[PDB]
């Protein structure tokens, strides 16, 4: 039943930024008798349980056998590039076309997030990334985990692409 | 076709630490002109191609999806305490325990690790380890990422009884 969240992009975006600093404003311990600690802690955004995962290829995921397995898991997809990286800009479409791919669908729900925006050093305009999610038909936010601006709105914009695509 | 290892235990007990030396000795650049960049990094651990993924269920991953997707991808399981951690022995059971359930089989190749081993403030004997692999019928070694113990012998280890269940 738990909103299954997965965020993806390319090394070094802030996807670990985004995600710990998303848990730190919406963790609840949640009392649980029927478990052996009798607590769990959970993730509650816009009154929903969510589950969250990272999706990353470079690194030590570059050895993974898991990256088809995430995307069939996931149900909404927080698609990261920084706004200081263009290369990361130019992943994107490689990553929403493989999820489309794995998921067997043209309507997976998602969200484009240009993080790093407290940053002077711009490559990727906003128009550019605008152009790119109105292709997707999906919303486009600019985010900063250094500042902490956007952030929650980033997450809660994809809970409700997720909600409206359940009613479906 | 490649070996899939999932490495699994307890938090801190050296998973992410035993897998970095492992790559550090044993990747290998290959070339493949199929591919944009024509070159992909893979590990090659006793002639075999092998994948590597590390399953935390602490931390960030109590958020996760994804715990019994690696236990059914992972093909063999690197179940790892460390020597001056009671409780991460005490958890051993309960993730072989999982793993069997969610493969929906007994025979699932497997290698005890006891990490740690140059401590000196060790709470589970050799002893207690070597009866708990004897019980589940699969090899039991000691190993320190620190001083470079036995690392290797224990991936080794693992890509045998991999190989051994394939010809089942
Ligand atoms: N200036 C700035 N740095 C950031 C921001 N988000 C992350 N970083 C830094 O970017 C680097 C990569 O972040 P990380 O979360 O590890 O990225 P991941 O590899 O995508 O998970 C780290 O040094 C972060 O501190 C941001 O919004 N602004
Ligand atoms: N003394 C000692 N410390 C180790 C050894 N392996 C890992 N550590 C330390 O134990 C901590 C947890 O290691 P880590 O790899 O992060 O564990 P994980 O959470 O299981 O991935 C870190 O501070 C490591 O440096 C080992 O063999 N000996």
């Amino acid at each position: 039943t738990e909103y299954k969240l997965v965020v993806v992009g390319a090394g070094d975006v802030g996807k670990s930024a985004l995600t710990i600093q998303l848990i730190q404003n919406h963790f609840v311990d949640e009392y649980d008798p029927t478990i052996e600690d009798s607590y769990r802690k959970q993730v509650v955004i816009d009154g929903e349980t969510c589950l969250l995962d990272i999706l990353d290829t470079a690194g030590q995921e570059e050895y993974s056998a898991m990256r088809d397995q995430y995307m069939r898991t996931g149900e909404g997809f927080l698609c990261v590039f920084a706004i200081n990286n263009t290369k990361s800009f130019e992943d994107i479409h490689h990553y929403r076309e493989q999820i489309k791919r794995v998921k067997d669908s043209e309507d997976v729900p998602m969200v484009l997030v240009g993080n790093k925006c407290d940053l002077p050093s711009r490559t990727v305009d906003t128009k550019q990334a605008q152009d790119l999610a109105r292709s997707y038909g999906i919303p486009f936010i600019e985010t900063s985990a250094k500042t902490r601006q956007r952030v929650e709105d980033a997450f809660y914009t994809l809970v409700r692409e997720i909600r409206q695509y359940r009613l479906k």
